[PDB]
């Protein structure tokens, strides 16, 4: 079996993407967070605080008649940016773009952080990272990927994000059409849960690579790229007037500025981030100071090549016995 579907960013500055995911019967389509750094499908619903619920399309478990309770089933989890949900759990059949998993954990969130509160354009989020990281307790539970991979033509799904565009996340199948080249494979580390590999370094605009191993996640679920300090500083060194500002909170550069590009290793491989891809826009509205796309790693603990990094290339994300990353230029 095979799955497609379109992935949309929720903004003009591709904050996230959205993907339409059918739950339960008769179909409860839902917008989720396809993100490859957490393990967990979750979704606002019926049992959702309501003060907390402000846009978003709702699951309604009890309109689903293939709906089961998993019963002493509750989830709870934190992101990396501050949020947090949590609630009980339903299993019910999934699907997303003709792909479907029937007995999928759907975590119902009880209670959701202001940030997901105040982005109404994100019904939910589908983790995609390993099973390891799920939180449901106190029995563990599988992500669509895990659940559907036994089924899937090839054990892989891919992210295919656009730069202010739709894009298409794949499962079971690699369309030969959507990139250029040839895709270069690179080894994960599953250890931590996260698809974690090592890029073999950089270059900023025109200027010469620097051979340097550089370890961090595959993460569609952040929107930005972190990386080392002395990569960014080194980023930003050639736009006139960017600075980092602790007040922002980030490295910010004049509005009116063409960026550089970003290049990363792969392998013997080259991915080139075009410098619009690092424009985030007005740091508040009307502002001439622009927040930039790279930014630093070190309050974060871990890199994370999010979207900035991901949009610029296919990503195969291969689920086969021993997990590895492909990337390829489009
Ligand atoms: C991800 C994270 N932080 C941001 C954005 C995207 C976009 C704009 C912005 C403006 C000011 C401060 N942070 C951000």
């Amino acid at each position: 079996s095979t799955g497609s579907a379109t992935t949309t960013p929720i903004d003009s500055l591709d904050d996230a993407y959205i993907t339409p995911v059918q739950i339960g019967t008769p179909a409860q389509t839902l917008n989720l967070d396809f993100d490859t750094g957490s393990s967990d499908l979750w979704v606002f619903s019926s049992e959702t605080t309501a003060s907390e619920v402000d846009g978003q399309t709702i699951y309604t478990p009890s309109k689903s008649t293939t709906a089961k309770l998993l019963s002493g089933a509750t989830w709870s989890i934190s992101y990396g940016d501050g949020s947090s949900s949590s609630g009980d759990v339903y299993t019910d059949t999934v699907s997303v773009g003709g792909l479907t998993v029937t007995g999928q954990a759907v975590e119902s969130a009880k209670k959701v952080s202001s940030s997901f509160t105040e982005d109404s354009t994100i019904d939910g989020l589908l983790g995609l990272a390993f099973s390891t990281l799920n939180t449901v307790s106190p029995t563990q539970q599988k992500t669509f990927f895990d659940n559907a991979k036994a089924s899937l033509d090839s054990p892989v799904f891919t992210a295919d994000l656009g730069y202010h565009a739709p894009g298409t996340y794949n499962f079971g199948f690699i369309d030969t059409t959507a990139y250029t080249g040839s895709i270069t494979y690179t080894a994960v580390s599953t250890k931590q849960g996260f698809w974690e590999w090592t890029s073999t370094g950089y270059a900023v605009g025109s200027g010469t690579f620097k051979s340097t191993s550089i370890d961090g996640i595959a993460d569609t679920g952040t929107t930005l790229l972190y990386l080392p300090a002395t990569v960014v500083s080194a980023y930003w060194a050639q736009v006139s007037g960017a600075k980092s500002s602790s007040s922002v909170g980030g490295y910010v550069f004049p509005c009116s500025a063409t960026l550089p590009s970003f290049t990363f290793g792969v392998g013997s491989a080259r991915i080139v981030i075009p410098g619009d891809y690092i424009d985030f826009g007005p740091i508040s509205t009307g502002s001439s100071s622009c927040f930039g796309g790279i930014q630093s790693s070190a309050g974060i603990g871990i890199n994370i090549f999010g979207d900035v990094a991901l949009k610029a290339a296919f990503v195969v994300f291969n689920g086969a016995t021993t997990p590895t990353l492909g990337f390829a230029s489009k």
